[PDB]
DNA sequence: CGGCGGTACTG
DNA sequence: CAGTAC
DNA sequence: GCCG
């Protein structure tokens, strides 16, 4: 706390504005700050952390000596706009900014004025809805439903919910489930069966992105809502991957998003590349053999981390 | 100087 | 493609 | 913004 809570406001306008480099930066710097044994209180101290170079260096020795920020001050008056517009899914920065520059401030002069995408109507339609968490007990729910319906048509599917569920986190923004089939070529055209047997059946209530046309189709993201009262509409990610990837893929979809950034930023300093797909060399490079998560963090000179340990 | 993760849709 | 999203 |  203190200085942090004055540059996490500068970070996160930077961030609604589109200034995500510098946003990336103030992020660093911030969790640096977070972890720093004792209150910073000289300008040497500060730059001797890595994370924290002479300009934020420059803004900390500001902070608890004037107790002010001047930076704070010159804050667009759009930004609290800019985040709204943000939040409806399938509109970012740009759109955002669009939006206010032609005179746009409120959800009902979207609504009114705005030319909407489909994705775009549906995030304003579920504005709320998408804003929310739901118990992880619901997530059960949710991947339980996705996995009884894909098993109907092959009881050798593999179904798996990952994300911050996969993380133990008491509630999560979305489900995100994992299917595959162990015998490395049953997943191929399930998207087609599954999601018409969960319209079939009223699950699925908006699509958002689903190429089915694709027989390649990797991904699903939509809404579903279970029966009955008190029921919310709840985000549904899908993806499903050749068993040959799973460990990436699991990998990959378990998060947390910082941590997938920071162990892909490592593969390429070994000399190698880390996706969803497969962890290979830096051309045509080599991919590796990674038939467990324990196998990626091997070959990368790392302990193994439970989901849990993974929440960065 | 130039990267800051690597990849899948949509229009 | 630029934009957005996981 | 910060890093090598
Ligand atoms: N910029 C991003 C975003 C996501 N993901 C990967 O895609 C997975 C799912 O994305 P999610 O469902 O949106 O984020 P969550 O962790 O589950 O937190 P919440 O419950 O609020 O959704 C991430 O875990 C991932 F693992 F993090 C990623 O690799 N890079
Ligand atoms: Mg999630
Ligand atoms: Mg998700
Ligand atoms: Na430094
Ligand atoms: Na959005
Ligand atoms: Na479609
Ligand atoms: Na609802």
């Amino acid at each position: 706390l203190h200085i942090t809570e004055k540059l996490e406001v500068l970070a996160k306008a930077y961030s609604v504005q589109g200034d995500k480099w510098r946003a990336l930066g103030y992020a660093k710097a911030i969790n640096a700050l977070k972890s720093f044994h004792k209150p910073v209180t000289s300008y040497q101290e500060a730059c001797s952390i890595p994370g924290i170079g002479k300009r934020m260096a420059e803004k900390i020795i500001e902070i608890l000596e004037s107790g002010h920020l001047r930076k704070l001050d010159h804050i667009s008056e759009s930004v609290p706009v800019l985040e709204l517009f943000s939040n409806i899914w399938g509109a970012g920065t740009k759109t955002a900014q669009m939006w206010y520059q032609q005179g746009f401030r409120s959800l009902e002069d979207i609504r009114s004025q705005a030319s909407l995408t489909t994705q775009q109507a549906i995030g304003l339609k579920h504005y709320s809805d998408f804003l929310e968490r739901m118990p992880r007990e619901e997530a059960t729910e949710i991947e339980q439903t996705v996995q009884k319906a894909a098993q109907a048509f092959n009881s050798g599917l593999l179904c798996v919910a990952c994300g911050s569920y996969r993380r133990g986190k008491a509630t999560c923004g979305d489900v995100d489930v994992l299917i595959t089939h162990p015998d490395g070529r049953s997943h191929r055209g399930i998207f087609s069966r599954l999601l018409d047997s969960l319209r079939q059946e009223g699950f699925l209530t908006d699509d958002l992105v689903s190429q089915e046309e694709n027989g390649q189709q990797q991904k699903y993201l939509g809404v579903c809502r279970l029966p009955g009262p008190g029921r919310r509409h709840r985000r549904l990610d899908i993806i499903v991957v050749p068993y040959s990837e799973f460990a990436c893929a699991l990998l990959y979809f378990t998060g947390s998003a910082h941590f997938n950034r920071s162990m892909r930023a490592l593969a390429k300093t070994k000399g190698m590349s880390l996706s969803e797909h497969a962890l290979s060399t830096a051309g045509p490079g080599r991919v590796l053999p990674t038939p467990t998560e324990k196998d990626v963090f091997r070959l990368l000179g790392l302990p193994y981390r439970e989901p849990a340990e993974r929440d960065w």
